[PDB]
């Protein structure tokens, strides 16, 4: 059962958390106090992790604290568990260069599996982690070798479940029958501003039951045994994901328990003392009882070591029995793209005019054949986005080996799950939606930037050329909205050859989300792209068509579909005697990470006659065009019309670029 | 209650819709074919509208087509109703400058209450409209006067209900017991990519029942009587919102019915004819049967005018009985601000330091007192956003007159509901969360910009000064992310006086959403603001502190929290004989609106020594600092540390401002 030492451990977590919040004079103490029993039971009796090996173990049970305001409890848990969070690390909570940030951040603190500040994304990321385990289990598990047999756990709050991303993810998870996803809900019945009664009165468990989820109610948050029994029931439900609703008194033992006051402000030294009185805690501050430390050592370090060693031996036998597949497992988790992966990648010729999206599909198809760890889907847009791998099955409960994922019209959930799949390891994911609906998945793109996750976004329908669907479905500001974001690689391919090479950047990217901005409209193949694209797209901007002279009199900058106008302009300008360089800038960010010498080759400082043609906003174009430069952009919303007409009416004609260049030349 | 004329009316809606899609060679015919029965039953027998008065009747039932891909069904319906959509307009479906755009757009087309292309937002706008009815009903309705008694209707498809904004809003709707909101769900069991078996196996009704909704399942989508019966049941359940799931066959009649093919592509002429054979339609193309037109005229034109006229008589009697409330009702709907709304607004002194969030609370609360229509709330962040009005009560089922809305942690739903509230009219809406979570509500900001809807966004915690919550809670790219967007007014107030003016700009803005970017940290009151802010913040950028002498040697440009550093740096630079002008730029948008002449006053082209200091991404600052100017900016994510420290390490110190300017002298440019 659960002994007195076990309750000491619970209260150690409680005291460490609340002390850490107080020293910082910042932080959230209520959830740590309320959720400390459910956390303790999970880690000590049910979570299989080897703290000694950190996150290196592939089959570690995955735990996400979606309610990141409980960071102090997680740090308390990592310290007790044997991860490298020290007592002094706890004391530096919410301080400069601390290993204990106010909200958990992956790769900043040992043992944190996800960056979980924003609400609902952690659940969705945990959904994706179970998707990955089911997929990798089906892909690699053979009889007598359970190479992937682990559970995804999350601890959420009332806020996580009021967010659409979780609701989207939970319907997804229920559909995908993720029996190994166990979410613990800290139903403290309170939120930041007050009681759940003022805005959140739904039957969460019934909703989850409608999604296909098992719902277990533990009416006593402080009954460890009831929580441990619930986890076992959830593990027994192999066909359905499980929500264990743990009713807790936020700030348990504190004077202001069951109020919003304990949510986000330090309890105060009065609160700590009174809470300790309830616990009978007369221990010194930032002190862990010896009994507790040994309990955590036996329960987590010792058992964890035995489990990984056992798994490691099974993999040893697995490698002998199935050498090629085991190596694949190893290479996928280490992010090693297969040899000659790019060999059969499509190439295109000057006669051709193919949409960037069709070109993407072709790259995707060969990528899927070559890379067995490559998988992905769309938000009900695979036909429109051309994100489907023909010759591969769909990712279904019946065939988890399938690598085509039907996310549904759940873009945010797709994006966050994708972040979780990347975080899990063994897979490279892509996700498809229209470019205008990047808005829906934007917070998860920002999480991917912070988390340095090599997610690929296949976002199509880049411009007003979509046409008849109209302003709501035509991106204008979306290219700028991603470019300001730190940590995101945004590439708009200008032809098929640029598209192939953009995918190659994404495949070879290991620390950044990559957004691919692709076109519905058919894209004519440009002059040098067949030969130079693979080498020069990664440089962000290159001289697609050079001027006749060493120094161009002017320079035309263009991205994507509008680079064709540029080359046609170059010739018309030549007939009137003007010599201009045409630069393809697929990516702003890739270009800025290049040398000053390279930037000079593409955009020489001498030439102030810079005209930029982009079917997008003008924001940030003065960086390259200049104060004195000119730009053909759209700074207004779209229209419902044949796309060819909208472009023509919005100034994307060879004649207009000539006139604007000539006016600037004056 | 339904005759062959009514089925012919259903077939008419379908034929006009599929014929228009084919002429355009673009569109979605599937939902029109299967949903035209349910649309017909609701409009002809349960929807209280006067087509003659367009969108000008205040107690009109509100219909939102959340599934915008079924635009043609709406346009067909508008023509049949008596709205100003001609057969000729339908022919121009999805063509340049048409009154029939591919997805419905408000204002462009008669009687379209919302721009509803993006999925889920329409149901959320509908939810907010029901919120607006309840508040206005409670605020204005008095005994024997049913000033506000209108239901809110939305038609959605599977995709709408998969989206999280819908799920948030539905939870919010059930909590708020908006029993007069009824959603009609095309359970066609098909999505763009294919069946819903592949992505959508949930029990929608069970979820909606958990939300506190009522679920009526109509198994025969073609049975008009059953649909109408369900709409009656829904109106009967006044304490619960209702989802009427009408199971339909997508593309009923076409050869490709019940498949993904009918969703988003023209059937083709053969398909139109084959469906017509099932329909028994021998009529020529783009034709309304005379029987159907007269049936529509009777059901909606004549009855609707009688209802608006009956309402108008009651309102006039209400005007006599309650003149004050009636004038307020008209003026609130008219958008007229009360006469002395600006009079009691807070003013602040140089010796004062206060966070713009606290300044906003004070401006809000006085605005609430003077403007009865003014209401709003936050996504569980009122303590942090300072968005609560102390005098007023919460907007609860018990107190629908309350002007404090608790949206919960539902930012997307809040912003879309806000859009519905403003579109409905009678109220001014503010909604609050952290500025870093605009990303959560971003699609609804865009829809507001396209809809020209004057929603006010109170987005606080603007910088790395948030501090210990960390990178995830600290905005960086967000300012540029909305300054890049068309049709949005983004004001970063630099002190309390600018904050008041910012609110004023938003209260006087009728054509655009306004985002107010406010600070957790205390902002010291700046030199000229108590006197010049009321007239100069509206100009976007102004010279807060002029140079000593007409032509400045440099421009220190700063927005929001960072302007104080610029003024302090001006002093230090002035002490060393360097004369710079401090330009405060609350809004990029408002400044570019001003005359070419005014811009030269604020930013003379002659002065090329410019340093811009803003604790945000450098994106788009090259427009003002210039190629040879410099920026003190954050192009990287933040940290978890006390906020003052983060700012110092990131260079928002007086020394760095001085030194960045001085290094500008070292350049070869600026030598000469
Ligand atoms: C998307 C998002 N919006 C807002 C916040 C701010 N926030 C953090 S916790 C919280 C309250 C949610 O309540 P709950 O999870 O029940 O908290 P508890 O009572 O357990 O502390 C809010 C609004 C956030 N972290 N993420
Ligand atoms: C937010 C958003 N995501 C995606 C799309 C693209 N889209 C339009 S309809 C649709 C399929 C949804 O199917 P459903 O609403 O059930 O359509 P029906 O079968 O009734 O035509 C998709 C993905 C969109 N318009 N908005
Ligand atoms: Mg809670
Ligand atoms: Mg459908």
């Amino acid at each position: 059962m659960f002994d007195k030492i076990d309750q000491l451990g619970v209260n150690t977590i409680r005291t460490l958390s609340i002390e850490a919040v107080q020293k910082a004079n910042s932080g959230h103490p209520g959830l740590p106090m309320g959720a400390a029993p459910m956390a303790y039971a999970l880690w000590t009796k049910h979570l299989k992790v080897n703290p000694t090996t950190s996150k290196n173990w592939a089959d570690r049970d995955r735990f996400v604290l979606s309610a990141g305001h409980g960071s102090a409890m997680l740090y308390s848990l990592l310290h007790l568990a044997g991860y490298q969070v020290t007592i002094d690390d706890l004391k530096q909570f919410r301080q400069w260069d601390s290993k204990t940030p106010g909200h958990p951040e992956v790769h900043h603190t040992d043992g944190v599996e996800a960056t979980t500040g924003p609400l609902g994304q952690g659940i969705a990321m945990a959904v994706g982690m179970a998707m990955a385990e089911a997929h990798l289990a089906a892909t690699y598990n053979k009889e007598n070798f359970n190479v992937m047999d682990h559970y995804t756990y999350a601890i959420c709050g009332d806020g996580d479940l009021m967010e659409g991303v979780s609701q989207e993810a939970s319907s997804m998870a229920g559909h995908m029958k993720l029996g190994k996803l166990i979410v613990l809900y800290d139903s403290n019945d309170i939120s930041l501003d007050g009681p759940t009664s003022k805005a959140f009165t739904e039957n969460v468990g019934a909703r989850y039951e409608a999604y296909g989820w098992q719902h277990i109610l533990v009416k006593d948050g402080n009954d460890l045994e009831a929580i441990s029994k619930a986890i076992e029931e959830a593990k027994a439900e192999t066909d359905k994901p499980t929500l264990i609703e743990v009713k807790t008194v936020i700030g348990y033992g504190a004077p202001k328990e069951g109020t919003s006051a304990v949510h986000g402000a330090p309890l105060g030294e009065d609160g700590i003392k009174m809470a300790k009185e309830v616990y009978g805690w007369e221990y010194p501050d930032f002190t862990v009882p010896e009994e507790v430390a040994a309990r955590f050592h036996q329960t987590m370090i010792e058992e964890g070591q035995k489990a990984e060693d056992a798994w490691n031996e099974m993999f040893a036998n697995y490698k002998k029995a199935y050498p090629e597949l085991a190596q694949q497992f190893e290479d996928a988790f280490d992010g090693k793209l297969p040899e000659n992966w790019d060999a059969e990648l499509p190439t295109y010729e000057v006669g051709s005019s193919q949409a960037s999206r069709v070109s993407s599909k072709e790259v995707i198809q060969e990528l899927s054949k070559a890379i067995p760890s490559f998988w992905g889907g769309s938000a009900d847009l695979s036909g429109s986005n051309n994100t489907m791998v023909a010759a591969d099955k769909d990712f279904t409960p019946e065939h988890y080996e399938g690598r085509n994922i039907w996310f549904g019209v759940r873009e945010f959930a797709m994006a966050s799950a994708m972040n979780g799949i990347q975080l899990h390891g063994g897979t490279r994911i892509y996700g498809g939606t229209f470019f205008v609906f990047v808005d829906y998945l934007r917070p998860a793109v920002r999480l991917a930037a912070i988390q340095h996750t090599p997610v690929v976004y296949v976002l199509t329908h880049d411009s007003v050329a979509v046409g008849e669907d109209g302003p709501t479905h035509e991106p204008i500001e979306q290219l700028a909205s991603v470019r300001c974001m730190p940590g995101v690689q945004v590439i708009r391919p200008a032809d098929g050859n640029e598209t192939r090479a953009a995918w190659k950047v994404a495949m070879e990217t290991t620390d950044a989300p990559t957004i691919l901005v692709l076109s519905r409209q058919n894209l004519p193949v440009l002059p040098s792209t067949k030969e130079v694209a693979d080498e020069m797209v990664k440089k962000g901007a290159y001289v697609l068509s050079p001027s006749q002279g060493e120094t161009p009199e002017g320079i035309l900058i263009a991205t994507g579909s509008e680079v064709d106008l540029a080359v046609k302009a170059q010739k018309e300008l030549a007939e009137k005697g003007k010599d201009v360089s045409v630069v393809s800038m697929p990516s702003f960010d890739l270009f800025e990470k290049q040398s000053s010498e390279y930037k000079e080759s593409v955009l020489p400082k001498s030439v102030k006659k810079r005209v930029a043609i982009e079917a997008a906003a003008s924001f940030g174009w003065e960086r390259y065009v200049g104060t004195e430069g000119a730009t053909i952009t759209i700074d207004h919303f779209g229209a419902s019309a044949p796309g060819t007409k909208i472009l023509e009416e919005f100034g994307f004609t060879v004649e207009n670029v000539v006139n604007t260049y000539n006016q600037l030349s004056e």
